[PDB]
Order: structure tokens, then sequence, then C-alpha cells
């Protein structure tokens, strides 16, 4: 069973579990990033070492004029029920909010996802991509309404109403759900938290068939957010097999984007999560 794997990739402090992870290193990295390169999209990307594969990047809508117009710093990722389950992306710039949105549009999101405060320790990790108050704003030709923000102890749940400027009866409920309490330093405090969080919004996905992809992101859109899809996918296997996978998940991420669960850290932190399930069943 789990309890055991995981007992024997913790003996001799973790060296099974540091192996392991360590297997995972060089899995997708062979892939090439050249569109996210190009001068034309350098200021896009919120890290210069953080970038989509050109064989898993979302794409936007061309706009006549500027080729380079296609591009946002986001990658497609699949889960247990779909190839494009999430979109996983960086905390939008001032200047890629518009596109962030286009995207969202475009892609037929319901339901996004934020495991970041936009200033962490001091530095900006985030802009706040989102209306402050319940007046409706335009992002490029996208009007955006926040109708309601529910701040709760872990988590704050909003919902916005989208819709186009040339289409005002054609519009869209989008629910955000925005983790709070990520630590500083190291992974959650407890299991329970982001257990509960990815429960939390696992039931809201499920009951919004025929949304497009989940988008998740942190700052890079890489460990928590990582972390959040793999525990996300892991705890529907326990729920439906009861068989995880937690390698097999994180080495599909990385295939489809650099640095997903970054931390060997995050990758313990998932093991620990699903034993904690366990030991309360
Ligand atoms: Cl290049
Ligand atoms: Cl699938
Ligand atoms: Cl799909
Ligand atoms: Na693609």
């Amino acid at each position: 069973q789990f309890e055991g794997h995981f007992m024997k990739l913790q003996a001799d402090s973790n060296y099974l579990l540091s192996k392991e992870y360590e297997e995972l290193k060089d899995v997708g990295r062979n892939q090439s990033c050249d569109i996210a390169l190009l001068p034309e999209n350098r200021g896009k990307n919120r890290y210069n070492n953080i970038l989509p594969y050109d064989a898993t990047r979302v794409k936007l809508s061309n706009v006549d004029d500027d080729p380079c117009s296609d591009y946002i710093n986001a990658s497609y990722i699949p889960g247990n029920n779909f190839r494009r389950e999430y979109i996983v992306t960086q905390g939008p710039l001032p200047g890629t909010k518009d596109d962030f949105w286009k995207m969202v549009w475009e892609q037929n999101v319901h339901n996004i996802v934020m495991v970041t405060q936009c200033v962490e320790k001091g530095r900006v990790k985030c802009d706040h991509y989102w209306p402050a108050d319940q007046d409706s704003l335009y992002y490029g030709d996208l009007i955006l309404q926040m109708l309601s923000e529910s701040v709760l102890p872990e988590w704050t749940i909003r919902e916005f109403k989208i819709c186009g400027e040339e289409q005002l009866d054609a519009h869209r409920l989008i629910r955000h759900f925005h983790y709070t309490v990520w630590p500083d330093h190291g992974v959650p405090e407890t299991t329970q938290s982001l257990i509960q969080f990815v429960r939390t919004v696992r039931d809201y996905i499920n009951r919004s068939p025929g949304a497009g992809p989940t988008v998740v992101h942190c700052s890079a859109g890489v460990g928590r957010t990582g972390t959040f899809i793999a525990l996300d996918r892991i705890l529907q296997q326990l729920d439906s097999k009861d068989s995880v996978d937690i390698y097999g998940a994180v080495h599909d991420l990385r295939l489809h984007r650099v640095h997903m669960v970054q931390t060997e850290c995050q990758y313990v932190y998932l093991h620990q999560c699903v034993r904690d399930v366990l030991r309360a069943r």
C-alpha cells in the first residue's frame, strides 16, 4: 500500500524519496522555447528561466499587424480526465493582464486558481489583475465585473461576470479561488489546508461541466501551481482507485512545463497529504 511505500521512501533520511525526485530532473527539458525567446515577447515573461515549451504553450488569437500577438506565458497541462485539463501560467504583469483575460475568454475558462499573494516578503509576485470593487472594467475588449468576494480563513473566493463588449448578453460566470496562506518559507504548515483547498476547488470544477481548462497560477506558475495540480490529480485517484501515482503525475507535468513541483519539499508534501488522507480513513 501507499503508507508502506512512503515509509520506505522516508527511510535513511528520505534517501529513496530524494533519488526518485532526482530521476525527474531532466524530464521534458530538451524541448524548445523559441517562441517565448523571441525579442518581441521578452517583456511578456516574468522570469527569464520560466518559459513555456513551444509544443504545449497556450496561443492567443492573432491581432493583425502583430505576429507575436499570439504569445502568453502559459502551458496546457493534462489531468486524469482531459489532455488539456489545466492551463498554467505566471502571475500576470501589468502589461500582460489584458492577454490573461483574453486567454480566459478564448479558452472558455470558468475557474481560476491563484496560489500566491501579490506581494510576499516585500517582493511583487503577481499583479492585482482583477477589479478592486464591484464597478465594471474593460481589460482590452472584455468587460469584467466582480459580483462577490468572500474572505475565508485560508482562501478568498471571488465571482466575476465576463463578456465581450460587442455582445453583452453572452456573458459568463467565473470563479476565482485565491489561496492566501502559503507561507513565505517552505510548504503549508498543515496538509489539511491544501487538501481542503484542492477539494473545495475540485467540487466547483465538477459542477462546471463543458468548461474549458482550469487556470492555475502562482508567481512563476511552476512550484505551488504544480503542487496544486499534482494534489488535485492524486486525490481524485485516491477517491476512485484508490491507486495513487505521485511520480507519474509529476513526470507528466514536467513534460508540459518546466519545474512543475519545483522543490523536493513540495514532493514530500504531496506524499504527506496522501498519507494523512489515508490515516484519516
Ligand atoms: Cl531562440
Ligand atoms: Cl486523459
Ligand atoms: Cl482536452
Ligand atoms: Na500548443
